[PDB]
C-alpha cells in the first residue's frame, strides 16, 4: 500500500522537525522498526513459599518476573516455562519427561547471557509468560491447537537466545561473523533460531522426541515464522497486515475469531509474540521502569563499543545525549500504542486495561519530562 | 595484637558453622577483608532539576542516581565541580574551570560504563560522602585545604579503570595487571597510576599551580588513601581505629587532636574507607540499588570464572546466592563494627547514620525467606 507508506514517512518527518528530541526519536524509529521443589517447580529453591506466591500470578498480566528470578535462584525461564507447561498440561499431551524438559530449559537459560542488561533469560521469561496470558485472550482461547500453543510458547522462550546485546545494524557495521554468516538479513533472529533448535541435540534435551514427523515439521515452520517476525525492522509490515485483518475479521460464535487458513492463523500468532516482545510499557510502572533502565543500559553500552571503535554513535546509544523520558513517550505514541490499539480492536473487548495502563505509564513519563 | 587476631578467627569460625549461608558469608569475609557548564560543570538542559538534587550536596541523603539522570550521565564531573565550588578549592589552589572540567571528564571517561558497581556513579557517591564526612564537627576544623583536596581527589580516583573483577580473580587468571604489580594491591595501585597519569593529558594538570612541597604531600596522602581502599586491609584499619578511639585526645571545642602525620592520615584513610563502605548506611531506596549492582558484578565475575572452568568464588554464583542473608552478615560483621567505631571517634556525629544501618539491616532480615 503506497498510502500507508506515504503516511508513515509523513508522520515521521513531522516528528523529526518538532524538536531535536523528536529528530533523535524519529531517526531511531526509521533505523529500527522499518524495512519436593525440583518437581513442584522446575528448579531447586529453599524459598518454596515465596516462589509459590509469585507463581499464583502465572495467568495474570501483572506477574512480577523479577521476584520469580529472586526466589528461583535466578532461573526465571526454567521456572516459568515449567509452570506454563504444567498449567496447560503440555508435558503430558506431548509425552515430554520432566527430566528432558528441565535439562533443555537449563541449557537454554544458560545460553542467554547475564552480562547483557536486557536481552537475557529474564526478558525471555517475561515474553514467554506474557505470550501465555495473551493465548488466553477470550477471542482466541478456543482457536489454537496445542501444537500451536506449544510452538508459540517455545518460540517466546528461545526468541533471543545467545543475544550479544548489540543490534543487527552494529553487527553489520562491524562486519561480524554472524552478519557474514546470515548475509545482513535478520542476523540475530536467524541465530536465535539456530541455537534454540541446535540445543535439542544436546544430551537429554529433545523435548520434541515424542512428536510425529508431521508435528515436528509443522512446529518448526510455525516457530521459524514467529521468531523471524520478532525482527524489529518488520514492525510496520506486521502492523499493516494486522490492520487489514481487523477491517476484514470474521467472528464465529460466542466472540471467537474465525481463522480458517494457515496464513490467518500464523499472522495472529506472530503478532501475538511480537506484542509480547513489546509489552514492557503496558505492565505496571514498577515493572516497566526496570525494563526501561535495562534497555537503556544496553543501548548505552553498544554506544560505548561504537565509540571505542571510532564509529558513529547510533541513535539512543549516547549516554551523554539521551532523553529517556521524551523517548519513552515517543516510543509509546508512535510504536507501542498503535500496535496495542490495533490488537485491542482485533480481540475486543479484551486488552482494554492493558491499554489504560499504557496511558498511565505514558503520562507518568510525560509528567517527568523536565521543561 | 594476637588477641584481636584470635577473636577475629573465633567469630568467623562460629559464623561458618552456623549454616550453609554463614559458611559462604564467612568464606567471603576471609577472602575479602583479611590479610550550564559555568554553573554545574556539565552541559544539561535540566538546569532546574539538577539544581534541586544538588541542594543535598552537604547531606548524607544526596541521590547520586538522580544527579546522573539530570547531568547527562556525568555524575562524577558534576559532583566534583559542586564540591570544589562549595569549598572554594578551585580559587584556593588556582585551578581553572577549563583544566578542572577537562580532567574530570577524562577521569569519568576512564571509569567503565559496562561495569555494574565500580563505575563513575560509585566514585561520585564515595566522593560526595567523603565531602559530607569531612564536615563532621569533631574533624571539621582539623584539616587543611591540601588535606581536604587530597581526600576528595583520592575518593574521585579510587576505582578508576576498574574492570569489574576482584584482586583474587586477577591473580588466579595470571592477569597482566597482577604480573605488573606482583599480586599485592593490584587494582588499587592501578587506580592510582591511571588517576595520576591523566594529569599529563592536554589541559588536565589540576595541580599545576601547587608548590612542589604541596604536590609531594598531596601525592603521598592520596597514595596512602587509595591503597587503604584495598578491602583485604579492612581488619587492620579497624584495629588501628579502635586503638585510636581508646587513646583519643580532644581539645575543648569537641574537636579531635591530631598532631603528627600518622594520626592524621589514619583518620583520613578510615574516612574514605568508610565512605567506600557507606552503601548500607544510606536510605533504603539507594542501598537496594547498590546491592543489586554489586551482586550483578559478582555474578558476572562468577560466569567468567565458569567460562574458564575455575571454581566459582564466594558470592559470585548466581544459582546459589542468598542476597538477603548475605547483606545481614555484611552489616553485622563488617559495616556495623566499622561504623560503630567511627561513631565513637566522632561522637555525637554518626548516630543517625548508625540508626539507618539498623533499619536497613532489619528490613533485609524481614525479607529473609521461610
Ligand atoms: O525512541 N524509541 O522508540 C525508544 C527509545 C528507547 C527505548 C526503546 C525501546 C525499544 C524496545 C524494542 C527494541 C528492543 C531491542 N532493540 C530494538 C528495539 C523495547 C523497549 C522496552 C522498554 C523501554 N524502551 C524500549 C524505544
Ligand atoms: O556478605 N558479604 O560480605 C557481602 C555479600 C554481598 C555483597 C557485599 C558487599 C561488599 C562490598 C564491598 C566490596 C566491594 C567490592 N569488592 C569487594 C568488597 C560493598 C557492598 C555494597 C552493597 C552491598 N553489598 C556489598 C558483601
Ligand atoms: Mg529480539
Ligand atoms: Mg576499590
Ligand atoms: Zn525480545
Ligand atoms: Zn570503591
Amino acid at each position: 500500500s503506497n498510502k500507508f507508506k506515504r503516511m508513515l514517512n509523513r508522520e515521521l518527518t513531522h516528528l523529526s522537525e518538532m524538536s531535536r528530541s523528536g529528530n533523535q526519536v524519529s531517526e531511531y524509529i526509521s533505523n529500527t522498526f522499518l524495512d519436593t521443589s525440583i518437581s513442584r517447580f522446575g528448579v531447586n529453591t529453599e524459598n518454596e513459599d515465596h516462589l509459590a506466591k509469585e507463581l499464583e500470578d502465572l495467568n495474570k498480566w501483572g506477574l512480577n518476573i523479577f521476584n520469580v528470578a529472586g526466589y528461583s535462584h535466578n532461573r526465571p525461564l526454567t521456572c516459568i516455562m515449567y509452570a506454563i507447561f504444567q498449567e496447560r498440561d503440555l508435558l503430558k499431551t506431548f509425552r515430554i519427561s520432566s527430566d528432558t524438559f528441565i535439562t533443555y530449559m537449563m541449557t537454554l537459560e544458560d545460553h542467554y547471557h547475564s552480562d547483557v542488561a536486557y536481552h537475557n533469560s529474564l526478558h525471555a521469561a517475561d515474553v514467554a509468560q506474557s505470550t501465555h496470558v495473551l493465548l488466553s485472550t477470550p477471542a482466541l482461547d478456543a482457536v489454537f491447537t496445542d501444537l500451536e500453543i506449544l510452538a508459540a510458547i517455545f518460540a517466546a522462550a528461545i526468541h533471543d537466545v545467545d543475544h550479544p546485546g548489540v543490534s543487527n545494524q552494529f553487527l553489520i557495521n562491524t562486519n561480524s561473523e554472524l552478519a557474514l554468516m546470515y548475509n545482513d538479513e535478520s542476523v540475530l533472529e536467524n541465530h536465535h533460531l539456530a541455537v534454540g533448535f541446535k540445543l535439542l541435540q544436546e544430551e537429554h534435551c529433545d523435548i520434541f522426541m515424542n512428536l510425529t514427523k508431521k508435528q515436528r515439521q509443522t512446529l518448526r515452520k510455525m516457530v521459524i515464522d514467529m521468531v523471524l517476525a520478532t525482527d524489529m525492522s518488520k514492525h510496520m509490515s506486521l502492523l499493516a497486515d494486522l490492520k487489514t485483518m481487523v477491517e476484514t475479521k470474521k467472528v464465529t460464535s460466542s466472540g471467537v475469531l474465525l481463522l480458517d487458513n494457515y496464513t490467518d492463523r500464523i499472522q495472529v500468532l506472530r503478532n501475538m509474540v511480537h506484542c509480547a516482545d513489546l509489552s514492557n510499557p503496558t505492565k505496571s510502572l514498577e515493572l516497566y521502569r526496570q525494563w526501561t533502565d535495562r534497555i537503556m543500559e544496553e543501548f548505552f553500552q553498544q554506544g560505548d563499543k561504537e565509540r571505542e571503535r571510532g564509529m558513529e554513535i547510533s541513535p539512543m546509544c549516547d549516554k551523554h545525549t539521551a532523553s529517556v523520558e521524551k523517548s519513552q513517550v515517543g516510543f509509546i505514541d508512535y510504536i507501542v500504542h498503535p500496535l496495542w490499539e490495533t490488537w485491542a480492536d482485533l480481540v475486543q473487548p479484551d486488552a482494554q486495561d492493558i491499554l489504560d495502563t499504557l496511558e498511565d505509564n505514558r503520562n507518568w513519563y510525560q509528567s517527568m519530562i523536565p521543561q
